[PDB]
RNA sequence: UUUGGACAAACUUGGUCAUUUAGAGGAACUAAGGUUUCCGUAGGUGAACCUGCGGAAGGAUCAUUAAAGA
């Protein structure tokens, strides 16, 4: 008769949400027939289901996942894929899980992922059909299950220290195998 | 010819160090693939190529974050 999920927005994401608020609720209320409100008392959004006009149990999860992706920092038009498609997932980890490194070693490592003008990150998102965000030490990868793994195993080798040139060559191999 | 004294060349027998030369006898002895890059320390492999602990860059930063009239 009633079920709901409450989810919280961290402060640096708060302003982007306000600026986009009029864009995100029409897709939820129309296409999913959920009901929603922004509860500024506790810097959270709440999604609520009415049993009288809703289609199937999957609606409520899709809505939460869509909002959840936004607070991680994905673009709005990247998050919206979670309403449309059905098999997308998010993976996340932090560089201290791979290798313990601390000072300027830490800063250089994430610089090595982005590359100059972001061109190295952009490359990885093309050879594997996925989206990537770097939020200081934490990495989040959004995509299909097998594509995620292909992305992970190459971002890992950068933080282990391999030169960028060697990694571009590997991306060429993976891309041709997808063609087969 | 001879007593004692100071000066004092030099001789003999051992020890030790250095050198010349004959000269064995021997060892001789020589000739005719990696792929982040490094430092100190300890261990491993016929062999660069390996492994443990601590350190350096002399190595390529995309995106996002606060806004004011009782």
């Amino acid at each position: 008769k009633f079920e709901s999920r409450k989810i919280m927005v961290p402060p640096h994401r708060m302003t982007p949400l306000r600026n986009s608020w009029t864009k995100i609720y029409p897709p939820l209320v129309e296409h999913l027939k959920l009901q929603v409100r922004m509860n500024l008392k506790t810097k959270s959004v709440e999604l609520r289901t009415n049993p009288k006009f809703t289609t199937d149990p999957g609606a409520l999860q899709k809505g939460a996942d869509f909002i959840k992706a936004f607070t991680l920092g994905f673009d709005l038009d990247d998050s919206i894929a979670l309403l449309r498609l059905d098999d997308l997932y998010i993976e996340t980890f932090e560089v201290k899980d791979v290798k313990t490194l601390t000072g300027d070693h830490l800063s250089r490592a994430i610089g090595r992922i982005a590359g100059k003008d972001g061109k190295t990150k952009f490359a990885i998102e093309n050879a594997t059909r996925t989206r990537i965000v770097l939020a200081d030490s934490k990495i989040h990868i959004l995509g299909g299950f097998t594509h995620i793994r292909m992305a992970r195993e190459s971002v890992v080798s950068l933080i282990l220290g391999s030169p960028p040139g060697k990694v571009y060559g590997n991306l060429r191999t993976v891309a041709s195998r997808l063609k087969e």
